[PDB]
Formats: C-alpha cells, sequence, structure tokens
RNA sequence: CCUCUUUCUU
C-alpha cells in the first residue's frame, strides 16, 4: 500500500554532486538551520488534481542575509510527506551550493538492497576472440579480475577504467534573414535607391490604393495610434522600451508598422529590418498574416513569419520578420547584423527562450546603442522590468479596443440557475486542511447559489456545469465564437465526445466543435481562424497556445476553467509529472483579451472570487523547474561567456543546484571538455533541436549506418505525442497495434513499423493515408510531426557534413523471429540515448526501476498485459518515468543482457560469488574477464563518437580498428549474441 | 470528466 510509491519518490541519484545531501538527511539538516538562523517560515502546500490523483507541491523560501538572496524551491510529491522532504531536499543542496552550509560528513542508516537474482550470459568462442581481437587492434587497457578476486562480502571493485552577439548597421548586398552576403544579381542596387524606391511605392499606394487608405483609415482609430507618435519618439530616443497596454490595443500589429513607415517616409526605407518575436507558431503566423494583409499586400514582400517547418521569408531591406523566440535564438548564432528593431511581444509569459533572450537582448543593448529593443506586454511588472533594463521608459497606452464583461463561478451559478447533480456526490460519498474557495461567498448571492457553490468541487472540472454554461449563453441569443480555455488534451476531447453526445451540441449544422491543441494536425490549427457557415456557432476548446497574441475575428464568448497545466520535473529521481495547477492572474486576464477585439465580448471565469483574489499574480517562471543543460549548450554555442555568470544576469536567476546538474550532466556526456568550452560534438548536438543524449545517439547511428532509424526514434521520444490512440474504454493498446511491434516487444519497433507504412499510405495519397491511421489506430499528427522531426534531424546532419550514403532508410520486418542487425544495432543505442530508464520485469505488469524501485508498466505500452505472460528478456528501456498513483514505465523496448551492458551502463562493478555488478542494481553471471572485456569497449566506442563527430565527412570511410570496433559491436548488439548454449 | 498527449526549438 503506497510503501513502493514512498521509496519510489525517495529515492535518490545525484546526491554525490550535491555534497551528499539525500531525502534521509535534507529535512533534519534544514531543521537545524532554521533553528540556528531563527527562521520560522514553514512549508506551503498546494493541492493537484481531483481527489483521487492528489499531489502536492511543497514551497519554502528562506532568506539569507549573508548573501542578501532568498533562496526558494518547489517540489512535488504524491503526499505531503514526499513532497516536503523533495522540497528540504532541493533547498538544502541550493545552501550547500551557495557555501552557506557544509558537505555532509556522515553516513546513512541501511540500505535494505534484496538484490535480484543473476542473469546468464554466454558468448560464443569466435566472438569473445573477435572482442579481443578489436580490444588488441584498437589498445584499449584491460581490467584482469583474477588479481583482485578479494569481493569478500565488501565494496564492489570496479572492472571499467564572453563576448557579445554580433550586430553591425543595415549593408548593401547584404541579407539580414539570411545573415548571408546576397552577391546575387539584380538586386545589388544601392540601399539610398532601394529606399527611395520604397518611399515612392508607400506614396503611391497611399495616394492611389482604396484598399490600403481604408486599412490605414482603422489603424487610425487603434488605441495605440494615439500614442503613436509619443511611441516613435520614445523608440527613436531610448535603446529600450516598454510598452504596456490593454490587449487587443495595437501594439504587435502596429508598433513594428510605425517603426518602418516612419523610416520609410524619412528616406531611409533600406534602413528599417525588424524582428518580432511571438511565444507560439501559431500566433507567429496569424501575426504576420495580419499585417501584410492590411499592408495590402502578400507574405514575402515587406511581412514575412519563420516558424519550425514555416518561413516565408521577406525582401531583405525595409521588411519585418514574425518569428518565435526559439527561431530568434537559432538565428543568434549567425548574428544580427542589419536588424535595425528587436520587438518582443509578451514578455509575462517567463518561458525558458523569453528570459533566454531578454539576457541577450539586454548585453546587445549594452553593447550596440543604434540598436533598439522594444518589450510590448499586456500584464507585466513594469518596475521590474525597468529595473531589469538599467530604468527605461515605460510607455502606457490607455483605454481599449472594447469592453469585456467578467463574470465569476458564483455569478454563472446565479444566471444559470446549476445545481451540481446527485451522482457527483454519490462518488465522493465512499471517500469523503480546509482551504476550500467554493465555500466562501459574500451574502448579496442567493441561498441555493451558496449551497450549489459549496456542493461543487475545486479541483474537479464540471462538465454538466459547463453544458449549462453553453446553453445559457446559446439562450442569450448573441453571435459569436465561443473559446473554452482547458489544461489538456484529455479535458478537451472528453468534452468533445460530452458535447458531441448531446443532440444540443452534437448536430453539425448547429455547432462546430474544433480542437485547438499543438499537437492536432497543423491544417487543422489553422481550421480556428477560418469562418464557419451562417448559423454554425464555432466552439473552440484550446490549450494556452490561444491563450495570448491571436485574433479570432467572431471571438465573442471565453469560457475559462482557471487551470493551467504544467510539466513538473523532480531531479532527484528522474520522475517527470504533469499537473493541473490553478492558473494565474496574468493567464486569467490574457485568456479574458481574446475576447473584445473586433466587436464586444463576454468572459466566463468558472473560479470563485474568492478563489481569484487567492489567485498568484504571475506564473512560476519555467527557469525554477526545468532543466538547463539546454541553454547551458546554447550559451556555450554563442559564445556568451559562463553558464554561472549567464544565469546570475537573468531576470530570475535559476536555482543554482538545477544549474550545477546542468553543467555536470553536460560534462559527463562531453558535450564540454575540462576548460567547459564547447567540444565539436557539443556545438554539433547545440546545432539540434533534440536532447543532447539522443543527438549523441544520434552521432552514433550516423556511424552505425542506422542514422535513419536513429533520426526516427530520436524524432518519436522527443514529442508528448502519441503514437497510438485508445478508443472509449480502451484500458490496452488492441491486438492489432501490439501485432505492429511483431515478436520484437518494443514500442520504438511499434512506431517504426507504423511509420513504414503510414508513409506508404501516404504517397498512395492523402484519403488513403487517413484511412490507414484509422484502421490501424494511429495519430495523424503523430506520424507527420515524428517525420518533420526526423527530416529536420537528417538535414541538419547533412549541414554539418555526415554523408548521404548512412542514412539510407532501412526497412524493418517486425515479424523476423530471430536476429536483424540494423534494428538491433538501433534498439541497443537506444540504451545509450535513453539512459538511465532500465527497468527489469517481475510479473505482469511490476517492473522495477534503479535500485530495485518498484514500479508499473504503461497502460499504452505493447509490453502491457494483464495476463502473467513473460517476455524473451526480463530488461527494459522506456523513455520517461512518469510520476502518478504509482510510478510508471512509458515507451518501453526490450533489449537484451549484452546490449543493456554495452550502451545503458556507465559503471561494472565485480561483486561477491563470481557475479558482475552494473549500476548497483542489476545482477549478471558472467565472466569477469569478460565483462571487462566488453566494457573496455565504451571508452572506444566514445573515441569512435569525438573522431565522427571532428570529421563528419569520412565517417564511412573509417580507419581499420574503428571499423573493426563498429562490426564488433553490431556482432554483440545481435539479440542471440549471449545466449549461447542457454534455453532462455 | 475514475489523467496516454502544457509549449518551443533558422
Ligand atoms: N487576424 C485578425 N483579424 C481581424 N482583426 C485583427 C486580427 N489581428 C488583429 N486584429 C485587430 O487588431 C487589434 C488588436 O491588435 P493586436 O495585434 O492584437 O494588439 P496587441 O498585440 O496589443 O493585442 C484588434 O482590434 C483587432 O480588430
Ligand atoms: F498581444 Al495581445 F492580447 F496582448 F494579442
Ligand atoms: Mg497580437
Amino acid at each position: 500500500e503506497q510503501r513502493d510509491m514512498n521509496e519510489a519518490e525517495a529515492f535518490d541519484v545525484n546526491a554525490a554532486i550535491h555534497g551528499n545531501w539525500t531525502i534521509e538527511n535534507a529535512k533534519e539538516r534544514l531543521n537545524i538551520y532554521k533553528q540556528t538562523n531563527n527562521i520560522r517560515d514553514d512549508y506551503k502546500y498546494t493541492p493537484v488534481g481531483p481527489e483521487h490523483a492528489r499531489s502536492f507541491l511543497a514551497e519554502l523560501s528562506i532568506y539569507v542575509p549573508a548573501l542578501n538572496r532568498t533562496v526558494t524551491a518547489r517540489e512535488s510529491g504524491s503526499n505531503k510527506k514526499s513532497a516536503s522532504k523533495s522540497c528540504a531536499l532541493s533547498l538544502v543542496r541550493q545552501l550547500f551550493h551557495l557555501n552557506v552550509i557544509e558537505p555532509f560528513s556522515g553516513t546513512l542508516k541501511k540500505k535494505k538492497d534484496e538484490q535480484l537474482k543473476p542473469y546468464p550470459v554466454k558468448l560464443s568462442p569466435n566472438l569473445i576472440n573477435k572482442i579481443d581481437e578489436v580490444i588488441k587492434g584498437l589498445d584499449l587497457p584491460v581490467v584482469n579480475p583474477r588479481n583482485i578476486k578479494i569481493e569478500l562480502d565488501g565494496p564492489p571493485i570496479p572492472l571499467i577504467v564572453s563576448s557579445v552577439i554580433p550586430w553591425a548597421p543595415p549593408q548593401a548586398n547584404w541579407n539580414t534573414w539570411h545573415a548571408c552576403n546576397i552577391d546575387e544579381g539584380l538586386a545589388t542596387t544601392s540601399i539610398d535607391d532601394l529606399s527611395m524606391d520604397y518611399e515612392r511605392s508607400l506614396r503611391d499606394r497611399r495616394q492611389n490604393d482604396n484598399e490600403y487608405r481604408q486599412f490605414l483609415e482603422f489603424r487610425e482609430k487603434l488605441p495605440i495610434a494615439a500614442m503613436r507618435s509619443e511611441i516613435l519618439t520614445a523608440i527613436n530616443d531610448n535603446p529600450v522600451v516598454i510598452i504596456r497596454g490593454n490587449t487587443g490595443c495595437g501594439k504587435t500589429t502596429q508598433i513594428a508598422q510605425y517603426i518602418l513607415d516612419d523610416y520609410i517616409c524619412s528616406g531611409q526605407g533600406g534602413y528599417a529590418n525588424i524582428y518580432v518575436t511571438q511565444p507560439r507558431r501559431i500566433s507567429a503566423i496569424s501575426v504576420a498574416e495580419r499585417v501584410a494583409r492590411e499592408r495590402c499586400e502578400q507574405l514575402g514582400d515587406t511581412v514575412g513569419y519563420s516558424v519550425r517547418f514555416e518561413s516565408v521569408f521577406p525582401r531583405p531591406y525595409g521588411a519585418i520578420l514574425f518569428c518565435t523566440v526559439g527561431v530568434l535564438l537559432r538565428k543568434l548564432e549567425a548574428g544580427l547584423r542589419g536588424v535595425s528593431h528587436i520587438i518582443v511581444d509578451e514578455i509575462h509569459e517567463r518561458d525558458v527562450n523569453s528570459d533566454f533572450l531578454l539576457v541577450i537582448l539586454r548585453d546587445m543593448v549594452d553593447t550596440y546603442p543604434d540598436l533598439h529593443v522594444i518589450l510590448m506586454s499586456a500584464t507585466i511588472d513594469t518596475t521590474k522590468f525597468s529595473k531589469y533594463f538599467g530604468i527605461c521608459p515605460v510607455l502606457e497606452v490607455p483605454g481599449r479596443a472594447f469592453p469585456v464583461q467578467q463574470f465569476f463561478l458564483e455569478d454563472i451559478i446565479q444566471m444559470t440557475d446549476f445545481v451540481p447533480s446527485a451522482e457527483s456526490r454519490r462518488k465522493r460519498k465512499e471517500v469523503e486542511a480546509e482551504i476550500n474557495y467554493n465555500k466562501v461567498c459574500e451574502d448579496k448571492y442567493s441561498q441555493k447559489t451558496r449551497n450549489a457553490m459549496a456542493m461543487l468541487s475545486e479541483s474537479d472540472v464540471s462538465f454538466e456545469l459547463l453544458e449549462a454554461l453553453l446553453m445559457h449563453i446559446k439562450s442569450k441569443n448573441i453571435p459569436g465564437a465561443i473559446l473554452v480555455f482547458l489544461p489538456g488534451w484529455n479535458l478537451i476531447f472528453a468534452l468533445m465526445k460530452f458535447l458531441q453526445n448531446t443532440n444540443i451540441f452534437g448536430d453539425t449544422s448547429q455547432y462546430q466543435i474544433l480542437p485547438c491543441h499543438s499537437q492536432i494536425p497543423r491544417d487543422e490549427q489553422r481550421k480556428v481562424f477560418e469562418p464557419v457557415p451562417e448559423g454554425v456557432t464555432k466552439i473552440i476548446l484550446s490549450t494556452n497556445i490561444a491563450e495570448t497574441s491571436i485574433t479570432i475575428d467572431d471571438i465573442v464568448f471565453v469560457i475559462d476553467i482557471c487551470k493551467a497545466r504544467m510539466k513538473l520535473f523532480t531531479s532527484h529521481n528522474n520522475l517527470t509529472s504533469y499537473a493541473t495547477v490553478w492558473a494565474s492572474k496574468t493567464n486569467l486576464e490574457q485568456r479574458k483579451g481574446r475576447a473584445g477585439r473586433v466587436r464586444p465580448g463576454f468572459c466566463f471565469t468558472l473560479c470563485s472570487r474568492a478563489r481569484f483574489q487567492a489567485l498568484e499574480d504571475n506564473l512560476t517562471p519555467e527557469m525554477f523547474r526545468t532543466p538547463l543543460h539546454e541553454m547551458a549548450l546554447t550559451i556555450k554555442l554563442l559564445r556568451l561567456g559562463s553558464i554561472h555568470h549567464f544565469l546570475s544576469k537573468a531576470l530570475e536567476p535559476p536555482p543554482v543546484d538545477a544549474v550545477i546538474e546542468a553543467e555536470v550532466l553536460l560534462r559527463e556526456m562531453r558535450c564540454l571538455d575540462a576548460n567547459d568550452e564547447l567540444t565539436p560534438l557539443g556545438r554539433l548536438l547545440a546545432r539540434l533541436p533534440i536532447e543532447p543524449r539522443l543527438g549523441k545517439m544520434m552521432v552514433l547511428g550516423a556511424v552505425f549506418g542506422c542514422a535513419d532509424l536513429m533520426a526516427i526514434m530520436a524524432s518519436y521520444s522527443s514529442t508528448f505525442s502519441e503514437v497510438f490512440s485508445l478508443d472509449i474504454g480502451q484500458r490496452r493498446l488492441a491486438n492489432h497495434q501490439k501485432a505492429l511491434s511483431g515478436t520484437k516487444c518494443s514500442d520504438h519497433v511499434a512506431m517504426i513499423v507504423a511509420s513504414q507504412m503510414w508513409r506508404r499510405e501516404k504517397q498512395r495519397g492523402e484519403h488513403m493515408e487517413a484511412r490507414f491511421c484509422d484502421w490501424k489506430g494511429l495519430q495523424m499528427s503523430t506520424m507527420n510531426v515524428i517525420w518533420d522531426a526526423k527530416q529536420q534531424l537528417l538535414d541538419l546532419l547533412q549541414q554539418a557534413g555526415f554523408p548521404e550514403e548512412c542514412m539510407i532508410s532501412h526497412e524493418v520486418d517486425e515479424r523476423i523471429d530471430g536476429d536483424d542487425p540494423v534494428l538491433d544495432v538501433s534498439l541497443a543505442l537506444l540504451c545509450l540515448g535513453l539512459y538511465p530508464n532500465i527497468c527489469v520485469h517481475k510479473e505482469k505488469r511490476k517492473v522495477l526501476t534503479t535500485e530495485s524501485k518498484a514500479a508499473l508498466l504503461h497502460k499504452t505500452s505493447v509490453n502491457c498485459s494483464n495476463l502473467a505472460v513473460t517476455f524473451p528478456y526480463p530488461f527494459f528501456v522506456f523513455g520517461e518515468k512518469i510520476r502518478t498513483r504509482a510510478v510508471s514505465c512509458k515507451q518501453l523496448s526490450m533489449v537484451s543482457p549484452l546490449q543493456v551492458i554495452l550502451f545503458g551502463s556507465r559503471k561494472i562493478d565485480l561483486a561477491a560469488n563470481n557475479i558482475v555488478r552494473v549500476d548497483n542494481w542489476l545482477n549478471f553471471d558472467i565472466e569477469p574477464e569478460l565483462a571487462a572485456k566488453i566494457g573496455a569497449l565504451k571508452p572506444a566506442l566514445e573515441d569512435l563518437i569525438t573522431v565522427a563527430c571532428d570529421n563528419p565527412s569520412d565517417i564511412l570511410r573509417l580507419e581499420e580498428p574503428y571499423a573493426q570496433l563498429v562490426k564488433v559491436v553490431k556482432d554483440l548488439c545481435v539479440k542471440s549474441a549471449g545466449d549461447f548454449g542457454l534455453q532462455r
């Protein structure tokens, strides 16, 4: 009873790099520190999810007078005790790394190992001989175990051995967007001549074009147009300008146009290249479309957009590019020469990329004075941001386009006469710290309203209440599209089916319910902007993509559930969990601003007024909770200095323990050298839009000739979309989808096979592809995004220099009962690309993660079954470990013990009774000399990655020792390599 | 609605 959960959460990995501080002593050390320093602040707890899937966030902030910095922590857990232990561990690690407290000198109490039985593996004599030959050819040192047989129950014996981003004023024959010398004819004219041509063309358009006249007349009626003159003056004078105006006032649409028009009418038209960064792909594309439309032209002339897998570049001079923050971050590697203005929208999101860009822009403004940076947002602490930018003007745009009327939960209940159903309490009648805000209300509201308020729940979303609100919206008889904000896919599509069952909402002739998710098909993502036939009301159930920056021309109603879905990550146990938490006031009012832009609207907030007053202003920055190795790589790539200095200069500096963990991770994976400089491998991985470990397996697979399979699998493991779709009541995968893995019993193999057939059906035709995906229970969006990311990875690998002759698409036959060389080597590199997610199967769904911690097989895995089935091998490598009511393993792929030892392993130790211990929990019964011989190949393989990254062009023509190493690694990677003489 | 899928990565 949840004891396995308790141990799995209390399990710790990275205590070694944090001064040997663990959960088992962290609370005691924190308590002693608080007693010594007279700090009496207690933990703060936040319930998560409905009453069954209850988790907690533990928050504790401690102020140190010595360092004059408040050191905060925010950690999650299945219960209050676990959450508080994780919080105390992170806080103690932070205090240790700030040199406030000391490293641990004591020792823990008991381990309770209970090791599992050893696993037998035998190699063929010729296989051992070729391993020895490869070792001798590669001069690999070996560890003879015959001289160290002293493992008498004691410790096991190991058996293995400051620059600023470039900027310059506009220049002739230079493409700002591509960052390349045009050096191409007839555009080699003078920049002054281009400016004069722009001025003449805009004058002619303003004098003749009736559509342009009408659009300028509309633009002159926006609230930002009133302050246009002061905005232009402040932009021209000050280097950094903060523009704070209400949502829809016209910031993104109008500021860049104002700057460009001023420059062009001044005769300097070719001296204005403006970058506008949006936080969402949909927002960037839509705003670029709108600006180009009201400029009475087409995309690519003066307005362009640039997002992932989509770019319509503008003319090289006198133009605006509407990109995402990540696109600009990637573009910064080539510099920002010829960029006159950089305009950043919605700086309130506090995302990791936005904070990164803010730091970069601050240094760039400090260095170059002619570069102008504009930060526009509707909901920001202007004082905090101006203090960050060394005191800058804040221009407050007043008024608003149209009014928006906001109602709360009590108002909604009063207006719709809502009453919760009896079965709602019946489900909780079997179950039955009271900080509930649904029981806090004013005396103006009716007694029945208060009773319904108390009867409702805060962490539960009421579909009946949503349906009643939608019925009342229908009753008021007002045209307009309804935007419903929901935390995630599950709730969005559950509400979709719920509404489609009802006759009132299931009829397409009256309603058209559209999803709005980042993982729905990209053409369907545009279906939320196109209009609908008369007599049909558009209902958009959306995530936070629609929250900001976008304008649907017929949005009149915005229903808000007020919950934000966040991806938690507890680093000390590598547990990743998703939590539906309460949204902030910033998010609430940004979502409210979706209406009242083209015409007056309404906002329906499904939370209590007391709950709204209890809401935080801005959500916790993603810096405080995300890993930092990606930005560590990016800082190294852009040559921005030290990681510690760069994140100290951040708006809110991230936790020092997280920074240290990212640095240690990137050092161990060898993306940096001893001097913390970027290695060629690190640079190649930095240019890749995947996790550095997946990029390392990318390079390795390219060396081994399976780059196509490595690409498809790394793309699959890099996305949160799901390959297999479960129907209503589908607790497990269906037989046809389980068959796609054949006898390989691998989610990755099932992915590859499904993509292989889906590619053929896509070539045959779109309708046939849709029929195939429906037949096989796949996701079109998942397949297409996996293909797009894998193609991007392959193209980037080509741009690096790797030959095309290492990326041939090798077809996979999942029905092969036996050995498949390419597939086996790919599944083996999976262990390196997913370390340390290795689990051993006990029985049914019961598996053990590292240190023999309990876990369950995910319901959507091919290896999950209710029957007590056995597997050809008890070892699996999974993608991510998910924290739920239990601990689950997701995206599993059965691997052989040889593959585990070769790739999913860092330390090899010889234990007592001639058993080798790997990862301190996996037992194998082999020859210790053979274990040392196999483990000696890991440094050789690392050197192979190094030489491949040094010279990507000649990886397919390697030296003789390295070719021998590749061949012997493939031979070891075959499935039955270690099954010599074993019944298995 | 008794949770497979917040967002972003020239
Ligand atoms: N795609 C669009 N369709 C119709 N009108 C739009 C569109 N985008 C913007 N607008 C108009 O522009 C105004 C909002 O400008 P916007 O760029 O949203 O400013 P901000 O970025 O400050 O919210 C609204 O009044 C709206 O009428
Ligand atoms: F940029 Al907004 F509402 F603030 F579209
Ligand atoms: Mg906008």
